[PDB]
């Protein structure tokens, strides 16, 4: 059952012990494997048609319970006995239960710890929680996201945090952003199926818009959100202009770079997935840190479903975009990523190459080892998306699964 | 909807379900608990050498598998001569304990692994493949021969040419055909008194029984290794290839200069010897098999792997980078040269290459060829993206589905 596990780059091997603890499938099995598909259909987090089973839900939330106490070292002690038995009065009289604030804190951080796809993990600890359950409208909501920016921005000097909204209940609607960030560009279907902007926001530039949005005709206008308290239609709010940190791109050395026009916001601010936490399920709790520069700079401006720019870089600077083999397409990569960089270094705006991010999750994953005999992690996601082989990480085999508390996706609301 | 595992290209917003992988029956390291899909060698396709001939029902439900392969692939499904084809297969196992393919089966098993093989980004080839018989052998000195027609063949004055070549199967109370050698040209390594490795370091222990076994060891970066060859219950005998069957290319840069100064060359033939080939339960332990190379393999897997030729530091100091420091991309740009003077340099000398953006997108055919075909492709995701430039080619954004096909190349303990 426990796999042996090898680094082929210093020919050391491990054997990962935590895995026995997941409880919850994957999408594998011994037939056929499923580790590259990205969205599940079962990993999913489905709607309260009633409240979960009591027998499932006490038998996560014990488990969390154990954790926790285990986590403060006062296992046993009666202060532990003492919750495990407030916890199932309440499952027992209400099918549901609550968290205390510094159940929560800790359980916030364990989800990112257990992160599979998360290679920034070695900041785990370092996470500032801000509970925000005492929230009951849209316009509260609003508030509790500027502040969330404000200090996560800090100026430039990034610092990680999540925002927990109310929890989900039975027989009655979620909290949700509507937003997969908290910061995104609009994609304008302009007249001939082409994009204006980011392709990949093209349904929420809509529904924005739907919303009474007044839309911009940029390539790079900051979306409004839209917020949604239980039952009730999304509220539209544009963000404080001021609020929204962005760093204009530039090459060190390469002048026409910067006649391009690009620019990417500072504050990478998941918004649209659910955090679950001893069984409870929290539809709204957006989290940021700091951006890993290929994300930006392959990704996001290379993909081709996205920004797609290698070609016009390619012809700035002057390469034979005509055939494959002459690497015009990994030559452009190179100095797109270079130009994030130093952008962001110029700019006084936290971020971390890839190289020096990878070291780190090998880091973490020798501290974790020692620590919990393993380490949750989705090679395919951990390694950049340029220069994979590059890295560290590219060399070590790892091993996927789900441990609880987790960061799950869930369906759009609309 | 479907019942099967549903796939989704992300660059195109297209969606296919594999029903392909309901034909597996054999399983992979994988379970609903935890996902093993990156191991490199899972102890499963992996086959632990049995002493003796298959349990008779395993071995004739894999040939008939097999044998109903055949007949469908050639459209004779349920044919008179395909329920004698099953009953000479049952009878041959009840009187021997084994059984022997015909040469248009073996010709069928052979595509078909490499077909069936997830990790290979470059099955779109898999119909043009020459099968060499070699089914006759009957010493190390006849392989030899047999090896050294197959590298002519397949080398072709740089105009390479797909081909295995296959040796007798395993038998019944009879030792194993092996080519020791994991690929048929392979550079020596060679442990430094101070403990640096002159060579490939990933071929040390294949260099010690070369010398171990006979051979007068050379000391340079990219000495040709010999081949030790193993017949039946016989110990390994040692081969030199001749040079001039050997095809390499010196390496250069297009725009750098002082790059050709390095010295570094590659060999054109990638030939990998040490995997076993099983069609229908027979197990062919010496089958030796070559295309022709991606240049990432080259440029990026043999020499910049850091537990390989390790250049990227060396070429990144002679283009006067910033070495000290991750954020300069030293690595990156390095790896990017590195590359282009393999494609530049194959080009040049006229040895067949392909780089890594069309090897994917041609892949990409293979994989629609294949929907229609088949209804899915086994793919293994973390292979078949190349080790540099991930995602700027189509094979990121599309999902994949690994599963085990049979017949099948797999991994077998070395022969020592
Ligand atoms: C501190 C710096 C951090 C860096 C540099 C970083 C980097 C990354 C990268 C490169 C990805 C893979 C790409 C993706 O899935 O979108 C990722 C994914 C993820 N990260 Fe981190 N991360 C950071 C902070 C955070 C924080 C603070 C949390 C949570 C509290 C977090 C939770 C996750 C999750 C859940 C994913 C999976 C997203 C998905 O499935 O779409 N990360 N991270
Ligand atoms: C025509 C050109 C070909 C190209 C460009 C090519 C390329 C590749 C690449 C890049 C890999 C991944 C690296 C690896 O797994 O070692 C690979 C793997 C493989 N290829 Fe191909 N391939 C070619 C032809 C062949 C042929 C002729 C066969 C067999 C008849 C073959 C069978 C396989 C197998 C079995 C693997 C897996 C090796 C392993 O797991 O160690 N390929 N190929
Ligand atoms: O840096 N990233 O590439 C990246 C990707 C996905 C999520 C996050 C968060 Br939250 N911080 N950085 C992230
Ligand atoms: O070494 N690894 O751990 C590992 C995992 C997944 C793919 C590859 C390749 Br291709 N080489 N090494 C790999
Ligand atoms: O090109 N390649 O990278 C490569 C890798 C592994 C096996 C083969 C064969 Br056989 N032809 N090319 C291959
Ligand atoms: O698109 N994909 O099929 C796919 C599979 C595995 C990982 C990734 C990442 Br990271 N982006 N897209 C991916
Ligand atoms: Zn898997």
């Amino acid at each position: 059952k426990f796999p042996r596990v090898k680094n082929w780059e210093l020919g050391s091997i491990t054997y990962d012990t935590l895995c026995a603890q997941s409880q919850q499938d994957g999408p594998c099995t011994p037939r056929r494997c499923l580790g590259s598909l990205v969205l599940p259909r079962k990993l999913q987090t489905r709607p309260s048609p009633g409240p979960p089973p009591a027998e499932q839900l006490l038998s996560q939330a014990r488990d969390f319970i154990n954790q926790y106490y285990s986590s403060i070292k006062r296992s046993g002690s009666q202060a532990h006995e003492e919750r495990l038995q407030e916890v199932e009065a309440e499952v027992a009289s209400t099918g549901t239960y609550h968290l205390r604030e510094s159940e929560l804190v800790f359980g916030a951080k364990q989800a990112w710890r257990n992160a599979p796809r998360c290679v920034g993990r070695i900041q785990w600890g370092k996470l500032q929680v801000f509970d925000a359950r005492d929230c009951s409208s849209a316009q509260e909501m609003f508030t509790y996201i500027c502040n969330h920016i404000k200090y996560a921005t800090n100026r430039g000097n990034l610092r990680s945090a999540i925002t927990v909204f109310p929890q989900r209940a039975p027989g009655r609607g979620d909290f949700r952003i509507w937003n997969s960030q908290l910061v995104r560009y609009a994609g304008y279907r302009q007249q001939d199926g082409s994009v204006r902007g980011d392709p990949a926001n093209v349904e929420i530039t809509e529904l924005c818009i739907q919303h009474g949005w007044t839309p911009g005709n940029g390539r790079f206008d900051v979306l409004p959100l839209l917020l949604q308290a239980p039952d009730e239609a999304p509220e539209l709010f544009v963000l404080p202009p001021e609020l929204v940190l962005e760093v204009p791109l530039e090459h060190p050395t390469l002048e026409w770079f910067a006649a391009l026009g690009l620019r990417w916001y500072a504050l990478p601010a998941v918004s649209n997935m659910l955090l679950e936490i001893g069984g409870l399920e929290f539809s709204a709790a957006p989290f940021s840190g700091w951006y890993m520069s290929t994300e930006i700079g392959t990704r996001n401006l290379c993909d081709p479903h996205r920004y797609n720019i290698l070609e016009d870089v390619a012809v700035c600077m002057d390469l034979d975009t005509r055939t494959t083999s002459s690497l015009w397409k990994d030559k452009a990569a190179v100095e797109i990523n270079l130009a994030v960089l130093h952008s962001f270094q110029l700019a006084k705006v936290t971020i971390v190459d890839h190289h020096a991010a990878t070291v780190s999750f090998m880091k973490h994953l020798d501290n974790e080892q020692k620590a919990r005999g393993g380490c949750p992690a989705d090679w395919a996601w951990i390694v950049p998306p340029i220069s994979g082989s590059l890295t560290p990480v590219f060399h070590q085999e790892m091993v996927n699964y789900i441990l609880s508390p987790a960061f799950r996706y869930q369906p759009d609301p609309w």
